């Protein structure tokens, strides 16, 4: 019978012909069956529509509610690790530094050390494949690079913003497939995740299965079940999605639906409404968006009553108060109740201010990333609250509630632009206050023209009423983003709801088309001074500062703005920043020293003692030195390799430095000094602490000379900035370019934490030969002959300078 | 009908079953085919025996004359790198590839990778066997497999003897085989053979192919059909060989015979016989003994009629003449001359070892052995015969073959003189004449294995070369196989350089256990081993101490004349047997004695070149050790090659060639003595023939002169007439560091201008001359005020160090 027997074909002959053949179902079922017919020759695949009857030699799509796959194998369920997928760590323990089968999407390593996911196929046909993946940080490499049957080696990938789509192309011989992560390349992270492997190719042939429950496909011929959307119910092999009932909830492609649970207090989330024309905004309350719960069941707490009235804050410093919040007019400053016009004398100030909450401003932006899945769904991440600006509750606990803040471009003053050496083109200031309880990280993402957001801060934990400052180094669209996220656990529902940040205040200065709350007082022509010119109001002129005497160019108002340079220093052409001829001079009692660094003005570089790490890793860093002359410009500039595979000019830079065998390589360039504090031989200037016990004694006796700078950018780590001091030592023997030294008992370069202190030992800190570093030996005659003639001191620590008397003959 | 159809298998399902269904020949030729039967499962291989038919279902043994090659596949005709096969070559290096030369493959000779890749589908877990060739070790030969996830005993052992076996285990997953040589050991090649790769376990299924043409299998299931013995006719497929005609001859597994060429006078190499009783020799010709050629044919020469009689040579000295006319040697303590040993005094002594000057006949010792250049295997039967005044070089098969002349001596024993000194390195000698009369492309090898170690070329001649002579000195007491290899040429072609034959005039070795004697040795009488350092008078009959500033030879410690006056500047040792230097040289100028003392240079110091490129990808940098002075003069450098444990010399300088650790992936080869002497110590620029020039180092700013400590190594080598000569120039420099700076001339990076000769500087504040009392300032100052201040002050043009101290000021009234 028909039914008896099932065709089937044969194995393939040498000339690819096949033949096919019925074959009974039961062996030895019956006899007279039909005779063989050929058939194709192994390149039969139908691309996602291979039923590949055996009846009827063409490809028939087949039954709708059936994914057909394809010549090939999908890998989009990741419960664990799937059947072939080898996860390989190792170490320049990593047993627990492999890609974690998380859920839907694998996970990366987060330390430094290698960690592989090894795919070896037997791809029969030339094919593809189409690895999505998520790259957030940095930090972790991840490069993706197909070896052929001969095991031989466009293998980096791109940073993503915004879940990424890739393909490679394939060919016939046992590719295998690496996704490999080693997160070498800052040491300061951040998972990278892959999802849904498509290899094409394998198989030659497949047969559709029933679609997987919690999926559809009503359409015959499907390359893939569509993903149920969510609160509907699905069995495998359903046409469509059956709607589910009201008191059960079911995920997005969820097969089985679940209760939809009791609500509770941590679901609300409350808000200040818009003020009307009354001008009595009142208190609201909002349910979560993506709400799960059911107020009907019993022990859930109704929606909190709402609506009670209350005066609006006053409008933003540059805002008229229909009492809507809006700007006013360019030239005038608001301190809320209306906006005074300014003379013509007076400079209006050029930025965005927003303290008092009622709406989010224009360039606002709020936005929600989900913790379980990584797409912006942005209904609402923060909410106002008139004092402070709240963070919105997620759809779950792991969410990035994120506010934006992007600024398009930013107005110089004057004054600021006309020097260089200036690398302020504005700043931002926030409260990031926080009532945070456990696992929770706020941080601060800077983007400026379009390009890849930099985290230039994160904070963690509990935190209280605080601050914080960056300046900006360039004209850009810049994207000032803050990230919220209430925990990094992964768990259902909503937990940590209370664990609230705020953000009282963000003032950004030198914003065009921004309002103004100060009116600055500037000379009248106000307009752009020479370069190093003071400003007096009144006086509406424009002078040079008395020597000795720096401009800063951040507020140039009254006579009072340029302060007096530190010892050691003389100010520059310009009057901006405080330099250091290569001369020094101290003065003892008994004589007048006199040193020349010129040789040492030059930039000299040194890298400390191979430290490893925890892991496998080492580093070393490297530091490069700019210590006198050349007008005082800061000659060390340092960069970062590893982001081309940032640039800062300072006269002491510290740029960490991985090894090259690691990546077949520096990070993290920090300005250890922008300014001259003083030179002197003192232990302490300035509140600047040199400790004499670091170093070896100094066998000579004569002071060392001691360079002290230091830097302005404050940190979390270092409250009031690095400070670094060079330290020179008079060293006859030691080569003239010298030899720099970390201190001995701390090589990583911080021991205190933010000071770095250097030795630099050579001839050139030595003193300049004075006319009174020798010795004198007169004889008054022997044989009538006079020799007094000068010889050199042997415990010689000058060079240079005067040179020996010749001998003196003179008969009596 | 039956012939009609033929059975074949289904496809295989997920659960591995498989259906064996009969097929029409034609497509739809007829109905009424039998039902479908269940056939074997997956793997079935029966190794060999497999023939699979489908009428039955167990293997079975296929027709006689059939190959039925297994579960795998067999790699045996490399005519062309087979079908597969990736020959890929890394650093131009594009003809550096693996050459497959003819049934064999040959490695790379330059230094440069070589990979031969083989990846196969193994559907079940099998095994490969490849029998390979590694007789140089400067190439390193790995074979190492990749699993499926192209995850890596990669070493592989050197072979004598011929060639080896070698199996690893295979895994299911796609394999990937790994035959990898590169010539990165020594810098100073031969190339690597490898053959009959047998992977197994390919296909689960093999049909029993017909076998090919000039083998046979007479038996039914062979597993290879074995190939036809030479001069017999063989087709495809026959049962067993069928015997060739006499005018053609067939090669070892040659299908189609060849008419035998005509014979020429190169196919002869003539011999003496044995002395017969009568005591007259003749000459004797015997034809080429693997014999091609056809004399019957016209045109080819007859064999040249011998047997001129002619006196028997001399026996060698040591060996006493018959009555039978035999050489064979005469009892110990005795010394022959030829015509007698006539017995020595217990006074003197007999001398141990063994000469070998007139060739009858292959003493005892003597073996001759052919190796062939096609097969490289040792045939073994005759390579050098004798010809009385020289050992000829006789005609092997091919124009390609390796005569191998071999020596064996069981042990040495050291003379009780020599013994007694440690210092000395001699343990015995051996000399040649090598003549040679070659054309092109030869190589006269000389390779030395002591106690049945590895074989290590000592020398290798190459071209014509005249009558000459070579003295390797033995390292220790050991059974060593001396052995002489000459090859007519590289070139793989028949015979053609039979005129251009190496001869070897005469072997002496000396210091050999059971060895006859032609020196009786003169000692003093109680010969005994005389206190260490005590000279030897053959008369007086008692040891006796040399004067000082001399040392004793242990070699030749025979009369007075025997130990020799040291060098300017250095002193005998307690055992008075090398001349070294105590730390301190002692000039003196007309005006002031200098005087110095290098005690803290006395340590090993070490230096290595600027690393130079080769020709290749490959760069090279040398790598000195110096031992300078004092310690009792003993050589504290000791300096061995890395790369043979993956020898060491003990001398004063040692240069060694550190290959870098990237390349080898963990190196250093080549060591070699440049000082075994110190020849003197002086500030003259030339002493005893070696010459240290001024002009290779920058002019001195001090003007005080420098030391040239005078070194001289003993060896003598092809490129070094007269041995490497080694001088350290001591620079006095006041800021330099104690330990000093070491540097190599400028103008020559690799460490030799000349080619043989190293001359080093040595800046140090150590070389400067102790602070005389006369090297500071006297500053008289008449009493002013009554103060007389004659403080004495050092010179600021310091060059001194040490020495004597600065005196205290003076402070005297006048
Ligand atoms: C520091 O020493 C130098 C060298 O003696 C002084 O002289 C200058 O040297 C530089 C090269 O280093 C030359 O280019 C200049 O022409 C030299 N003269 C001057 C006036 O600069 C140098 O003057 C010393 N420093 C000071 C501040 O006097
Ligand atoms: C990254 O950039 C730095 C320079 O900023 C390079 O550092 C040099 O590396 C070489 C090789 O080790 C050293 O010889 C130099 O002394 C280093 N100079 C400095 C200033 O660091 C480094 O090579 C770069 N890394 C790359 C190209 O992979
Ligand atoms: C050269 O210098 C070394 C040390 O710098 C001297 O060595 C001393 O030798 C005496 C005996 O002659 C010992 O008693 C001392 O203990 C040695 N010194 C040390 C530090 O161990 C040596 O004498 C000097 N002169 C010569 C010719 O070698
Ligand atoms: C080959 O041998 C030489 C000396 O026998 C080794 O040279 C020293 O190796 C150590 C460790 O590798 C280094 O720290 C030294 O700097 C090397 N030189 C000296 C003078 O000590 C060399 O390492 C050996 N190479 C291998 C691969 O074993
Ligand atoms: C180190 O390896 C051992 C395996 O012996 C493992 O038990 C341990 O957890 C590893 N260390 C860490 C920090 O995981
Ligand atoms: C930011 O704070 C400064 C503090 O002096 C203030 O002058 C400035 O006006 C503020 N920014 C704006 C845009 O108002
Ligand atoms: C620089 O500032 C101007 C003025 O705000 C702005 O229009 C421009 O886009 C900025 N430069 C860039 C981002 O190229
Ligand atoms: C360099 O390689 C080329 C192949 O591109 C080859 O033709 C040439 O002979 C090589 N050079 C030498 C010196 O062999
Ligand atoms: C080797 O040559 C030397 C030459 O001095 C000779 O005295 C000695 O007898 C020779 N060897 C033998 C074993 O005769
Ligand atoms: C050393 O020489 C003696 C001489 O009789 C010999 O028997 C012995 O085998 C030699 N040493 C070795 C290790 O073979």
């Amino acid at each position: 019978k028909e039914s008896e027997y099932a065709f089937e074909y044969t194995a393939c002959d040498s000339t690819g012909s096949r033949w096919r053949v019925a074959v009974p179902a039961s062996p030895g079922l019956c006899t007279s069956l039909p005779d063989p017919v050929k058939g194709t020759e192994c390149s039969f695949s139908c691309n996602a529509g291979e039923f590949l009857d055996m009846k009827d030699q063409s490809c028939k799509p087949c039954a709708e509610g059936r994914y057909s796959l394809g010549t090939g194998i999908r890998f989009d369920e990741w419960d664990e690790l799937p059947h072939g997928f080898a996860s390989l760590s190792a170490n320049l323990n990593c047993t627990s530094s492999k890609w974690v089968p998380r859920g839907d999407y694998i996970a990366s390593n987060t330390d430094e050390c290698t960690a592989t996911l090894m795919y070896a196929v037997n791809l029969k046909q030339s094919g593809t494949v189409n690895f999505e993946y998520y790259y957030p940080d940095s930090s972790i490499i991840f490069e993706f690079f197909v070896q052929n049957d001969q095991c031989q080696p466009s293998r980096w990938m791109k940073t993503t913003e915004k879940w990424e789509f890739h393909s490679v192309e394939l060919n016939r011989g046992n590719n295998v497939l690496y996704w490999r992560t080693t997160a070498f390349s800052v040491w300061s992270s951040k998972p990278v995740l892959v999802r849904n492997i498509a290899i094409t190719g394998v198989a030659y042939t497949s047969e559709c299965f029933p679609c997987k429950p919690g999926t559809y496909a009503a359409k015959q011929g499907s390359p893939f079940c569509k993903l149920c959307p969510a609160n509907y119910y699905s069995n495998k092999g359903e046409t469509s999605c059956a709607p589910c009932d009201a008191d059960k909830y079911s995920e997005k492609g969820s097969s089985t639906c679940k209760v939809r649970p009791a609500c509770t207090d941590k679901d609300y989330f409350y808000t200040h409404t818009a003020c009307d024309a009354q001008g009595e905004t009142q208190l609201m309350y909002k349910w979560a968006i993506p709400k799960i719960c059911g107020e009907d069941l019993e022990g859930a707490v109704k929606l909190p009553a709402s609506g009670v009235k209350t005066r609006c804050p006053p409008c933003n410093p540059g805002f008229f108060k229909n009492s809507t919040c809006e700007p006013c007019p360019y030239g005038s400053y608001s301190n809320g109740s209306d906006c005074t016009h300014c003379p013509a004398g007076t400079e209006p100030a050029v930025g965005f201010e927003y303290k008092w909450w009622n709406t989010l401003p224009s360039n606002m932006e709020t936005t929600v990333l989900s913790g379980i899945n990584f797409e912006y769904k942005g209904l609402t991440g923060w909410e106002v609250a008139g004092d402070h600006i709240y963070t919105a509750v997620g759809a779950s606990d792991n969410d990035f509630m994120i506010l934006t803040l992007v600024v398009p471009g930013f107005r110089p003053p004057q004054s600021v632009v006309a020097d260089t050496e200036n690398k302020e083109v504005a700043r931002i200031t926030f409260v990031f206050e926080t009532i945070c309880s456990v696992n929770c990280e706020l941080y601060f993402m800077v983007g400026m023209n379009s390009r890849t957001n930099t985290p230039v801060e994160t904070w963690k934990g509990t935190k209280g009423k605080q601050s914080y400052t960056y300046t900006i180094e360039e004209n850009a669209t810049v994207s000032f983003t803050w990230a919220f996220q209430r925990t990094t656990l992964h768990e259902t529902g909503r937990k940590y709801t209370n664990d609230v940040a705020k953000i009282y205040s963000i003032n950004v200065t030198n914003v065009m088309g921004g309002v103004a709350s100060y009116c600055r007082p500037c000379a009248l022509e106000c307009t752009s001074c020479p370069a190093g010119h003071y400003i007096n109001r009144d006086s509406g002129t424009c002078h040079l500062c008395p020597s000795n005497t720096i401009l800063k160019a951040h507020q140039p108002y009254g006579a009072q703005a340029c302060v007096p340079c530190g010892p050691g220093t003389k100010n520059n052409k310009i009057h901006s920043l405080c330099y250091n001829d290569c001369t020094f001079s101290r003065n003892t009692p008994s004589r007048i020293f006199n040193y020349n660094f010129s040789a040492l003005a030059g930039t000299v570089s040194l890298a400390g003692v191979p430290s490893f790490t925890s892991k496998g890793l080492k580093y070393f860093h490297h530091f490069t030195l700019s210590l006198c002359g050349n007008q005082g410009k800061k000659m060390a500039v340092c960069t970062d390799n590893v982001t081309d595979l940032k640039s800062v000019t300072a006269y002491v830079c510290q740029v960490v430095i991985i090894p090259s065998e690691v990546m077949g390589v520096s990070s993290q360039p920090v300005s250890l000094a922008d300014r001259l504090v003083g030179v002197s031989t003192d232990m302490t200037l300035e509140g600047i602490v040199s400790p004499v016990e670091l170093f070896h004694p100094e066998t000579s006796g004569i002071p060392d000379i001691v360079f002290f700078f230091r830097s302005n950018d404050v940190t979390q780590s270092c409250s009031s900035g690095r400070s670094t001091t060079i330290r020179l030592r008079c060293n006859p023997m030691k080569a003239a370019p010298g030899t720099l030294r970390l201190p001995s008992m701390c090589s990583d370069g911080t021991c205190d934490g933010c000071n770095f202190h250097f030795l630099w030992e050579s001839v050139a800190a030595c003193p300049l030969c004075s006319a009174s570093d020798y010795h004198t030996f007169v004889s008054s005659c022997v044989a009538g002959i006079q020799k007094t003639t000068y010889m050199w001191r042997e415990p010689k620590l000058c060079s240079g300078g005067i040179s020996l008397p010749e001998q003196r003959v003179t008969i009596c």
